[PDB]
């Protein structure tokens, strides 16, 4: 479980494996390894992954084919920066929201323009149906970043990235064409089943 408040930006140091069988990945991130333990859950670009080994400077993870299929981790190369956030089990969320780290799909950046001190991003999800769980002013996690929806229609959604965030996440420097991990606010899927189980009586 996470908050979507990215703690640091690590750097991929080694990637081995294949798209069909899985990746073994090594990440440099001393900033968040002071309290590491094998088995811990760490979100890499919003993808919850299990620590398989670590030291004061690096930690490794095993990435399953399905994780690589639904996220941008399949494109990872040594040298790439990634958003990182350590797990936390808390029933409270005063900052960010309830991010599970279970990515729904990827979205392509289709527009990026400056609006004052903020950056206006527009994304096109590979799986349009996730848009049914996205609403104006609602939450969403992009590459593990908790953000506020500023616009949404039948094929895209947008967010505004403020100055404070631009220096904390990899999104700031991504461009049109790049992919980001999308995790819609889980509550939406919950209310969907609620109405379904509801009219399941009507
Ligand atoms: O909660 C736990 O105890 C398990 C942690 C965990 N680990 C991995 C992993 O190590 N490798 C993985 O490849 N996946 C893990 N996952 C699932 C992963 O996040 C998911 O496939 C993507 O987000 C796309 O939806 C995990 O949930
Ligand atoms: O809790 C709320 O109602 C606000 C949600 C929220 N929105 C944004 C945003 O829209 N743009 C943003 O640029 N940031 C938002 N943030 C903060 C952002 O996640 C954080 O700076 C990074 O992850 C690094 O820790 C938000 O928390
Ligand atoms: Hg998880």
């Amino acid at each position: 479980m996470f908050t979507g408040l990215v703690e640091a930006i690590g750097v991929v140091k080694d990637v081995q494996g294949t798209i069909d069988n899985g990746f073994a990945m090594k990440i440099e991130a001393p900033q968040i390894l002071d309290d590491c333990h094998t088995g811990d859950s760490i979100a890499v670009n919003g993808t919850c992954l299990t620590v398989t080994d670590f030291d004061r400077y690096h930690f490794t993870v095993g990435i399953a084919p399905e994780s690589l299929r639904l996220t941008n981790l399949g494109q990872c190369k040594a040298g790439d920066p990634v958003n990182l956030e350590r797990a936390v089990l808390s029933s409270t969320r005063m900052g960010g929201h309830f991010v599970q780290g279970h990515v729904d799909t990827v979205a392509e950046i289709v527009e990026k323009k400056q609006d004052g001190e903020a950056i206006d991003f527009t994304f096109r999800p590979r799986d349009p149906f996730v848009l049914k769980y996205i609403v104006y002013k609602g939450y969403i996690a992009l590459d593990g970043t908790s953000l506020t929806i500023t616009h949404v229609d039948d094929s895209t959604f947008s967010i505004m990235m403020i100055s404070y965030t631009q220096s904390k996440v990899i999104m700031a420097k991504k461009n049109v064409g790049d992919l980001v991990n999308v995790e819609v606010d889980q509550i939406g899927k919950y209310t969907e089943k609620l109405v379904e189980a509801h009219i399941a009586d009507w």
